[PDB]
């Protein structure tokens, strides 16, 4: 049971994160898509372009994922995409992170059918 | 069950500032699941001096309950309100922020803010 005092500060109290949402995005993203749910997910990448454009990617250069799977695929163009690190004051249930913005080729891996992406594996 | 690639875009996908501040922070502290929480309001002043507020101005509750307090100065406070063209699941808000007292109502034992009655 969720008692009034700590129901009352999940709802109305954010002293912590800083106003500048340049500076706040990976904090609130990472708690909204459930990356903070009994631990904080260390490094998460964020990709602004359409899904079909990302989806896309699966028809395009074959590469192998760095786990030696060989259902990997890298973009022909660069993405605008954003980096989500754990900073060193990150501590559960407090995970705080630092947000970079950057434009590179992303490496994702493919599966099922119709065969869309399923796993991020890095950016080039 | 989750299937992969609705993992991934939970996950990685994030197609198209500021204003987008009550979206990720009501989606945050849960308050966009079973349906669109219409209105909110967020304090960034220090939970030390919201607490406070338990011992300054009592007033009574705008539902009539006589357990409310007003802040004696204003407060930073972000203001979230569905948009015009918000529908669960899709929830989306108008971000505004102001400085503005507020008013909470105290219960237990310590007294502390277990209710966000208005803003003034």
């Amino acid at each position: 049971k969720e008692s009034a005092a700590a129901k009352f500060e999940r709802q109305h109290m954010d002293s912590g994160n800083s106003a500048s949402s340049s500076s706040n995005y990976c904090n609130l993203m990472m708690c909204c898509r459930k990356m903070t749910q009994g631990k904080c997910k260390p490094v998460n990448t964020f990709v602004h372009e359409s899904l079909a454009d990302v989806k896309a990617v699966c028809s395009q250069k074959k590469v192998t994922c760095k786990d030696g799977q060989t259902n990997c695929y890298q973009s022909k163009s660069t993405m605008r995409i954003t980096d989500c690190r754990e900073t060193g004051s990150s501590k559960y249930p407090n995970c705080a992170y630092k947000t970079t913005q950057v434009e590179k080729h992303i490496i994702v891996a493919c599966g099922g059918k119709p065969s869309v992406p399923v796993h991020f594996d890095a950016s080039v």
